[PDB]
């Protein structure tokens, strides 16, 4: 009852040039059927980039927009994003339950999915987010959230998040490669890993993706 | 310090280009600063920012609630300033490195970062509020000079002003629709942000005029 992510690998396509983003995504298409598109690409090339990716590749689209506004604005952001063809959207939990519920309501109405970001993968996440993360996760469970994002860079924290959300929830995890998270270790807890720079900055992105997949072969 | 006409910033969150341009045009004599967010940008494209500057000459604050890792924050700020935004709103909750990433790009491109410390909606009480004073102190430590705090809790807005000092610039949303009072908010904030009370009004011009009339002794 979850999205079927090919090879447990999601491409974080954060190149800001349309031609480059299209080239690299095309090059790794045989390995990946799920692409995470964020604001670096969307603010550079427009929401029609989601359309273009759909048309060009057979890929699901997760809009990594880290939605973090008041409920009224969150609703509008989700509506615009799903209208453009995103399958799912990533939403911050730290602004509270009403802000998350606004996103869930739009997703329910529009037949799409919310991913709740609990803890983040970068060093600064330790300052405020980490201390709230278990409660944000528990809040997500109470709100009926089924999809979550947690940090590969902190295996102990990722393990705890998996415990809180349960085995049935879907968990994806960034911070793999460039930020130091290990693909295999991360897949102990996450359903899929998110990988950006390790793939898209490689001299041969296809070889990079193939290499990650070979390293996790027995987990597929 | 940014000089906001009438201490009033229009939150232009209409999602149609024609309506957004028409309504902004109707209130142009009252404002010179417009806050543009994702509702309009995701619906009409980042080119709308240059169009606002071409039509109105207004300052543009990009309310993008920037809340990613430092590397991604850098890219978001670069794309946003390339589109002609004068300033960007950044969440403090993701920590100091994420804020510093934004400050670096703003310095490079001659723009400003506004640090959002406490939000105006009820859910802000769950996690943000208890971190807000510390987020503000982090802003001070980082050399942030521009801040955003909640009209809906004037005691919290006053505390934010206390932390950042009189020299810092403070703008405040939640006025009107969310219940904040224009005059009370301006006791502590340099400028108020107003969206729906203006842009959903039967007569936006009269709405803006009315707000300004209510604070005329503060201008
Ligand atoms: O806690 C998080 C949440 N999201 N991302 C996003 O995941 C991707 C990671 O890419 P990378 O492999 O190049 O580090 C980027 O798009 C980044 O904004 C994180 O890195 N950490
Ligand atoms: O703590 C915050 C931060 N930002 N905003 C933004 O300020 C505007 C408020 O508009 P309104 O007057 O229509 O409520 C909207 O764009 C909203 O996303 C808030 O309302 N509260
Ligand atoms: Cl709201
Ligand atoms: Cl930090
Ligand atoms: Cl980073
Ligand atoms: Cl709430
Ligand atoms: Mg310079
Ligand atoms: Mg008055």
């Amino acid at each position: 009852d979850v999205m079927d992510v090919m090879n447990r690998l999601i491409l974080a396509m954060d190149l800001m040039n349309r031609d480059d983003a299209l080239r690299v995504t095309g090059e790794v298409r045989e390995y990946i059927d799920t692409v995470k598109i964020g604001y670096p690409l969307v603010l550079s090339e427009g929401m029609d980039i989601i359309a273009e990716f759909r048309k060009r590749f057979g890929c699901r689209i997760i809009a990594d927009f880290k939605v973090a506004d008041i409920p009224e604005t969150n609703e509008k952001i989700c509506r615009a994003t799903f209208k453009a063809g995103a399958d799912a959207i990533i939403v911050h939990g730290f602004p509270g339950a009403d802000s998350v519920r606004a996103c869930l309501n739009v997703a329910e109405e529009m037949g799409r999915e919310v991913f709740l970001l609990t803890e983040m993968s970068h060093p600064g996440a330790e300052m405020f987010i980490q201390g709230a993360a278990d409660e944000i996760a528990r809040m997500g469970v109470d709100l009926g959230v089924k999809n979550y994002v947690g940090p590969s860079t902190r295996p102990e924290r990722l393990s705890r998040l998996r415990e809180i959300i349960g085995q049935d929830s879907f968990l994806i995890s960034p911070g793999v490669g460039a930020q130091g998270g290990d693909p295999g270790e991360t897949l102990r807890f996450a359903d899929a890993i998110i990988v950006g720079r390790s793939i898209y900055l490689a001299d041969n992105p296809a070889a990079a993706a193939a290499g990650i997949i070979e390293s996790i072969k027995d987990l597929l």
